[PDB]
């Protein structure tokens, strides 16, 4: 009868969940948090959408919740040891816990939504945005991870590499143009050059991982990244087997070996030149833009 | 020029995704695919749901549940679910967490098609929110107790809060959608209850069928052990507070270690009594329910 009416009590109350309970399971989180620029995008896109500021606070709280959650599984899945020179959270707080967190992120973000508007019709629009990038970014993260773990499965093409991109990077960054037109009180929508930045942006991130070493964790990885499958659809193409292979087993080692990793780097650069390949198709893209 | 044109095509179009890329990402859930539906389909006699919007609801929740084994055997790291070798260690630990976060979102795509009335939606995403929301903070408090162990020892009070918000986000998620949807007493007291049944159940089970036991090996403060480490703190046992908690320590796999455990809560502590006790009772607020106030 006591106990009958302590659980009575319970089922038919709200799940209890206290303050220390939030603070506890918001370690990995806050880890990462203490790793501007995301806002200065922002705060530069709004100068054409014109929205309040009460309003893109709310749209700057979403995509840094979704970023930062984001960067704690890519960590994860990359099995990245530092992140913004320090320690990645699953190495300190462990992968069960910062799985969760991420996740739990990720429906703290979808919450806020809810604040944007009163707007039934808007809200809806809203939410699917929301939605449709997250399953677009989830689509390109499992095909990059998919390469990668099963090499040499699939030898992805420069068109292949840059679907996923589109998917993977234009994800996220089209999650927060296409919200704010949505919130725009408010020419053209401005979603095809945010892709373009989106892929420039990746690309650029692929190449300088190498080129900043000549630490090259992407070699250590195994990624696909653009520099190496231009690497490999160029080997493959010439004829040149012998590199080919090298290649797929240097990435085959997640070796972190700096000798190993700088013989790679050097097979992009005399060899194949990837790296002079990669470097003109950024200006190119760059020039895409600086000559609209 | 050339490159031109096939960047321009490139960013003026959705990102492309095929099938064959659809199936790619779907490997490791189709894998852990290999009677809820039954317990959907009993409910829905009182909530009346035309068979169909009805199968949708089924396929989120067929989704959800899926998807959270499959995160959740990488948070246990378990080797089996079901006799099958867990998808991580087939797949790998990547694939396996992103194929188990996009169904999420597959699931919450799934949730527009269940109405198009414009309050509805915002009230079926706001359940499916909220219920999401409390299974991870459930999930979170569980793996935190286990992975800071001994810094925090649950009661059996805060093991079944933490019950509440993890068993009872994917029992009430399903219940609070259908209830919505119904074109026809809230029924979420009951199923509150059931999902506290099936919790202690499984932690109970697990142990009394070895006597694998996984949960040891995993370090749970499963309902058996909470009772266990409360009892001879209380009755200040203090060697078999700390026995018990070595062993959880151990993350062991050793056959003699496991029973060893099991012999303290069988003989020591008598917490796998308390617990098939524990469930009786509850089973009965149920079984002795007249007047239905949890029944329908
Ligand atoms: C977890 C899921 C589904 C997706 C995660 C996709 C991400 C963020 C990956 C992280 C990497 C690329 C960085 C990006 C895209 C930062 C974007 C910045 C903005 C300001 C938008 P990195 O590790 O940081 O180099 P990647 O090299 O692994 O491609
Ligand atoms: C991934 C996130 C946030 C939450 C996951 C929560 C889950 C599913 C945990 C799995 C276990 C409990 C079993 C359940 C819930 C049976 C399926 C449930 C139905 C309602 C049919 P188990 O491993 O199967 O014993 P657990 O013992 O680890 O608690
Ligand atoms: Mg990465
Ligand atoms: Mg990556
Ligand atoms: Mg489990
Ligand atoms: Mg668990």
């Amino acid at each position: 009868n006591k106990m009958e009416a302590k659980i009575d009590e319970l089922i038919n109350n709200d799940p209890v969940w206290s303050s220390q309970n939030e603070s506890l399971i918001s370690k990995p989180y806050n880890h990462i948090l203490l790793k501007n620029f995301r806002l200065n995008l922002i705060v530069q896109i709004n100068r054409v959408m014109n929205l309040p500021k009460d309003q893109l606070a709310i749209v700057s709280q979403i995509v840094e919740l979704l970023h930062n959650s984001s960067l704690l599984i890519d960590d994860i899945e990359d099995n990245a040891p530092l992140r913004r020179g320090q320690t990645t959270s699953h190495l300190i707080f462990g992968v069960p816990s910062t799985i969760n967190t991420a996740n739990y992120m990720y429906f703290r973000a979808m919450q806020l939504v809810s604040q944007l508007t009163t707007k039934e019709p808007l809200y809806h629009n809203l939410i699917t945005i929301f939605n449709e990038e997250l399953i677009n970014l989830h689509r390109g993260q499992g095909l990059d991870i998919y390469w990668r773990d099963f090499l040499p499965e699939i030898i992805p093409t420069q068109e292949m590499y840059l679907n996923m991109v589109m998917n993977k990077t234009g994800g996220l960054f089209r999650l927060t143009l296409r919200l704010m037109e949505a919130l725009s009180p408010s020419g053209h929508s401005l979603v095809p050059f945010i892709n373009l930045l989106g892929i420039i942006y990746q690309i650029r991130d692929d190449y300088l991982n190498l080129k900043d070493f000549q630490f090259a964790e992407d070699i250590t990885e195994g990624k696909l990244s653009f520099p190496i499958v231009h690497a490999l659809n160029f080997t493959k193409t010439k004829g040149q087997t012998e590199q080919h292979n090298e290649i797929l087993r240097i990435l085959l080692l997640r070796t972190s070996d700096k000798d190993i990793k700088l013989k790679l780097i050097q097979i992009l650069e005399f060899d194949t030149n990837s790296l002079a390949y990669t470097k003109n198709f950024i200006n190119q893209l760059v020039n895409m833009i600086k000559n609209d």
